[PDB]
């Protein structure tokens, strides 16, 4: 999915039209 810590809101997936529903992994968090 995302990289390791640190990572705070790395677009890895392309939001669709804002939403994070259409990720390999929803919205990573901060770490």
């Amino acid at each position: 999915g995302c990289p390791p810590c640190p990572r705070e809101h790395e677009l890895v997936a392309v939001p669709c039209e804002g939403l994070n529903n259409c990720w390999f992994v929803e919205a990573c968090p901060p770490c």
